[PDB]
């Protein structure tokens, strides 16, 4: 007779579930044609090299592959909390054939697209380079997409993070079913190396104060912290030596993360368009914070280009009430075999634990992995490798140069780490 919250069983737990979804590219002039230079504006005049209705290579996404991808999603039978979503939804054509309002009536079909699939889902965007016309040109102060993703976005988001968003395209925002749990969207794009509006800014938009400011908030608040942007911070590893950000900044933005190492308790990005890990490290390699690039839901490529991947969406198991991130599951769609008979069979590329024997996702756990791919014919890298392109290519190989630049990336995100593996390791 006395009102105590009821008690529940002695069961574990349930592990929380979120989902990563980005890089959408939806391309509307997507058609099947005889001519198959018209299939698709965003292969810029190619042809398209065996086009269905999902899509083709050297396209970005038909709308009927990105309605598929959050099916899948919403049929999957996983029980999740949230979803992050760290942007790109225009695609790659000219900037001629964009503008403003079509790069924001882009964004208003994806972000439509997923409220009215998932209505009671609180979903976290991030803005990506391609979410701004011109492309990469993101600006410090308030702008018609910034406002205009304010209030797409407003659903999702409250006064404070609507405000910043407005101003900067960055905002952070409580988790309203994880309490203790706040996600910081950043505007990575802010740093990328195309971006003229941020040429000789030290601290463009006060995005870096304002992170400092978040933090310092959340670490004497006892949160826990998820990052999300579009960018990564690091190296490609696919290329010697180049940061994914301006090397100015992405120095900057990682000594930010190692002070707060202990509050950050995941890092999650897209941009690249493949499937990668990073550990972030101190100086002595002492592992710190755990990274995830997310793929692409669009295949496309380049004609350059050898390799794509197949589309992507993924999956984290979290600790709840503590935020410490358990699994990675990736799922993936086989983009021949669905053209071939018309239907998508959106499926699980792996889960990380089961994978590569892990325990869990710790920086300790994953260190201890990517110091395994450094060996000599490393089964765990050729997998990882493998994983990299979605499945695209089990034939794929990555020779002694492309394996340096790999592990180099994985393991070494700051400049002064990663020329010393180059030095120790070409
Ligand atoms: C996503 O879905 C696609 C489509 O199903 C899968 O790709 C197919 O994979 C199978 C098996 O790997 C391929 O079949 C094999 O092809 C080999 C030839 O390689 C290329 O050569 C021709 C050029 O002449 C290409 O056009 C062709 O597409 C291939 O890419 C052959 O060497 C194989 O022959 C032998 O294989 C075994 C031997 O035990 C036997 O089954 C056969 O009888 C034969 O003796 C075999 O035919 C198939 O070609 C692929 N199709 C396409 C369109 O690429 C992906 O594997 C799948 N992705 C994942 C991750 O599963
Ligand atoms: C785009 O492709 C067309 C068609 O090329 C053919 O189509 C494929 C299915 C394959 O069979 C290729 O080997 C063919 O060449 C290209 O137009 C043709 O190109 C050659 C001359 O270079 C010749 O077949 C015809 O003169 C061209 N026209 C047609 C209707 O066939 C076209 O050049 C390609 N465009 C680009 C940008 O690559
Ligand atoms: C989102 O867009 C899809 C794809 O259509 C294109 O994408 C938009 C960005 C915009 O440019 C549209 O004018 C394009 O047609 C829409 O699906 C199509 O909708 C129209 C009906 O208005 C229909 O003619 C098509 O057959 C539909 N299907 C496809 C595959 O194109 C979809 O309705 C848009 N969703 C929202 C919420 O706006
Ligand atoms: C980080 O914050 C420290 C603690 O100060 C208190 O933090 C919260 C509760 C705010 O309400 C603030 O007003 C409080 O005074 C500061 O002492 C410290 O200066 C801050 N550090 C940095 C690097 O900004
Ligand atoms: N694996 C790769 N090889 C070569 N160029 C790439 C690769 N991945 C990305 N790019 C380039 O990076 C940009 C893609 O990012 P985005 O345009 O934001 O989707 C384009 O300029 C691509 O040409
Ligand atoms: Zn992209
Ligand atoms: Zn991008």
């Amino acid at each position: 007779h006395k009102l105590v919250p009821l008690a529940p069983a002695d069961r574990a737990p349930a592990v929380g579930q979120f989902w990563h979804v980005t890089d959408l590219h939806l391309d509307p002039t997507y058609h099947i044609t005889d001519d198959r230079t018209k299939v698709c504006a965003s292969s810029k005049g190619a042809n398209a090299s065996n086009p269905g209705p999902f899509g083709d290579v050297l396209c970005d996404s038909p709308y009927q592959l990105i309605l598929s991808a959050f099916d899948f999603i919403k049929n999957s039978g996983q029980e999740a909390s949230f979803m992050i979503w760290t942007g790109d939804s225009p695609p790659h054509v000219p900037v001629p054939e964009l503008s403003t309002g079509t790069v924001i009536k882009v964004i208003t079909n994806m972000t439509m697209t997923v409220q009215n699939l998932f209505p009671n889902l609180q979903v976290f965007p991030a803005l990506g380079n391609h979410d701004y016309w011109p492309q990469d040109q993101l600006p410090i102060v308030t702008s018609k997409v910034y406002s205009a993703v304010a209030d797409l976005w407003k659903p999702w988001l409250g006064e404070e993070a609507i405000s910043t968003l407005k101003k900067g395209g960055f905002y952070s925002q409580k988790v309203a079913s994880n309490p203790g749990l706040r996600i910081i969207s950043l505007n990575t794009n802010l740093y990328y190396g195309p971006n003229i509006m941020t040429l000789n800014k030290t601290d463009p938009a006060n995005q870096f104060e304002w992170l400092e400011n978040t933090l310092n908030s959340s670490l004497w608040n006892k949160e826990k912290v998820y990052i999300i942007a579009h960018v990564p911070v690091g190296y490609l590893p696919y290329a010697t030596d180049t940061p994914a950000i301006r090397q100015y900044y992405n120095e900057k933005l990682l000594d930010i993360f190692r002070r707060y190492s202990s509050v950050i308790a995941g890092q999650f990005y897209g941009h690249t368009h493949r499937d990668s890990l990073m550990v972030l490290s101190d100086k002595n390699g002492n592992p710190l914070n755990s990274v995830f690039v997310a793929p692409a839901v669009t295949p496309v490529k380049g004609v350059l280009q050898k390799e794509t991947n197949n589309p992507g969406v993924r999956l984290f198991q979290y600790k709840p009430g503590d935020y410490t991130l358990l699994d990675m599951v990736q799922y993936y769609l086989n983009l021949t075999e669905a053209n071939l008979k018309g239907e998508s069979n959106w499926t699980l590329e792996y889960v990380l634990t089961q994978a590569y024997s892990v325990a869990d996702l710790q920086p300790k756990s994953l260190y201890a992995l990517v110091q395994q791919f450094a060996t000599k014919d490393s089964k765990q890298f050729l997998k990882y490798y493998h994983y990299y392109f979605v499945s695209y290519d089990s034939s794929a190989t990555c020779d002694q140069h492309c394996k340096t630049l790999q592990v180099c990336a994985i393991m070494n995100l700051d400049s002064m780490s990663y020329d010393d593996c180059l030095k120790q390791h070409l």
